[PDB]
């Protein structure tokens, strides 16, 4: 069912989260081989996670599930707005630029926290 699958997106985005903070660690303490490693598994579960919402957003649509449709679209949005602060990340990391690194790391952060009513909405509506 499109709910089952929103279930396993959200797993997908969990993962995200749990090796961004692994990350997050490793870019303190200075393990750069670490953080290259973690940037490219965070950009594998991103395009993942990215995948999974179209076609529950596709879903819904086909479903006629209007209100199921709004709030994808909204959550869709923001998860654009997190790819690209997640790729500025990736850039200032190519570029050693440590001090563009740490704020786009804070701006994901609050960017995440924020959409987070939003992605439990989207579970109760599918
Ligand atoms: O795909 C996702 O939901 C997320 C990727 C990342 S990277 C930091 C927070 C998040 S949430």
């Amino acid at each position: 069912s499109v709910k089952s699958e929103y279930a396993e997106a959200a797993a997908v985005g969990q993962e995200a989260v749990a090796v961004f903070n692994t990350m997050k660690a490793a870019f303190q303490n200075g393990d750069k081989e670490a953080v290259a490693q973690y940037l490219a598994r965070l950009a594998s579960l991103y395009t993942r996670h990215e995948e999974l919402l179209n076609r529950i957003l596709e879903k819904a649509r086909r479903e006629g599930n209007k209100e199921a449709v709004t709030l994808m679209n909204e959550f869709t949005a923001t998860f654009q707005t997190g790819k690209s602060i997640f790729n500025a990340m990736v850039a200032a990391f190519k570029n050693g630029d440590d001090d563009s690194f740490e704020s786009y790391l804070q701006a994901l952060e609050k960017v995440t926290a924020k959409g987070e009513t939003l992605a439990d909405q989207i579970a109760k509506a599918l």
